[PDB]
């Protein structure tokens, strides 16, 4: 009953940091406060990335694009479906989707 698909931010470079539960069933990321995955830099933008869940997979919603979202070292040029474990870097900071 606890499928947990929990959002990880790494803090910095080698260590894990605070962990995100998902409550809604849209992932947003940015300095909004509207965004689910509040960021605190102001490179990052309001809306510079989104993840949404569905009943088995989390989907990235880049809207960036002169400062896109990155997975596994990878620049997104449009919305990708994500695999469990991988890893979501924006300017400066770094999330990690894993589905349990």
């Amino acid at each position: 009953m606890w499928p947990t698909r929990r959002l990880v931010t790494i803090k910095r470079s080698g260590v894990d940091g605070p962990h995100f539960p998902l409550s809604l069933s849209t992932c947003l990321f940015g300095r909004g406060i509207e965004c689910d995955i509040r960021i605190q830099l102001p490179v990052v933008s309001k809306q510079h990335c989104k993840i949404e869940i569905h009943e088995q997979e989390a989907i990235l919603h880049n809207f960036s694009s002169t400062n896109p979202t990155q997975v596994n070292g990878s620049v997104i040029d449009e919305p990708v479906r994500l695999k469990h474990g991988d890893v979501i870097t924006i300017i400066d900071r770094s999330f990690r989707y894993e589905n349990e």
